[PDB]
């Protein structure tokens, strides 16, 4: 538009649950309904307690994961944009952001914990989504892997932003893309963890 005054602002990616991962099951949790989530988009203002390594965040329009990996948090740029993150004192803007990787990073939240990156060399992978479904991968690339159980893309919807673990349970990728045929979900696509090393300057 051409009227200043009256543009509009993009409201905040928001915290709304979490994958709990703390016992002996994996279970997700919401800490944060669509109105409150609503209200603290656009305030940036969260003082809900964090807690975890693997959030369930939320916009006005979409809703998607993100996983704390050495004190950042980080997302899909095809689920977060630009935006900032609400927290206790307000928008807390971007530490990192990368389109041509499909990343952004916030700094970690307070109460968060974060993964720390994988350095076994294991190809023997397991992907985290937002259902807490844990679903064994086989690394098949820098940057690929297969599903050993292929799925409907309906299972994965909603879960860029998601972590790949190794057996011990480092961060090895940031889930961004699934390839699919004929809507069947076969492999993934991720971040490596190497690439957001890089990116951090680790
Ligand atoms: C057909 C398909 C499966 C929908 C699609 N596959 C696909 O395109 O495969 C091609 C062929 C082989 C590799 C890949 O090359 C293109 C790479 C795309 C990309 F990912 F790098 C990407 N970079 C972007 C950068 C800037 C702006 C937008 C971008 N958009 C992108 O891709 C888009 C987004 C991505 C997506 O849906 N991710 C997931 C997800 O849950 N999102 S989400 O949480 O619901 C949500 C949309 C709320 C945030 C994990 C998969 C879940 F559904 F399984 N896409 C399309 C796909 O996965
Ligand atoms: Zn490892």
């Amino acid at each position: 538009g051409s009227h200043m005054a009256s543009m509009k602002k993009k409201g905040s990616v928001v915290i709304v649950g979490r994958i709990n991962l703390s016992g002996d099951t994996a279970y997700a949790q919401q800490t944060r309904g669509e109105e409150g989530c609503q209200e603290t988009s656009q305030t940036g203002r969260d003082k809900n307690q964090v807690e975890g390594e693997v959030q369930i965040v939320s916009t006005a329009t979409q809703t998607f994961l993100a996983t704390s990996i050495n004190g950042v948090l980080w997302t899909v740029y095809h689920g977060a944009g630009t935006r900032t993150i609400a927290s206790p004192k307000g928008p807390v803007t971007q530490m990192y952001t990368n389109v041509d990787k499909d990343l952004v990073g916030w700094q970690a939240p307070q109460g968060s914990r974060s993964l720390t990156p994988c350095t076994c060399g294991s190809s023997d992978l397991y992907l985290v989504t937002r259902h807490a479904d844990v679903i064994p991968v086989r690394r098949r690339g820098d940057s690929r892997g297969s599903l050993l159980s292929p799925r409907p893309i309906s299972y994965l919807k909603g879960s860029s932003g998601g972590p790949l673990l190794c057996p011990a349970g480092h961060a090895v990728g940031i889930f961004r893309t699934a390839v699919c045929t004929r809507g069947v979900a076969k492999a993934v696509e991720f971040i490596p963890v190497e690439s957001l090393e890089t990116t951090m300057r680790s």
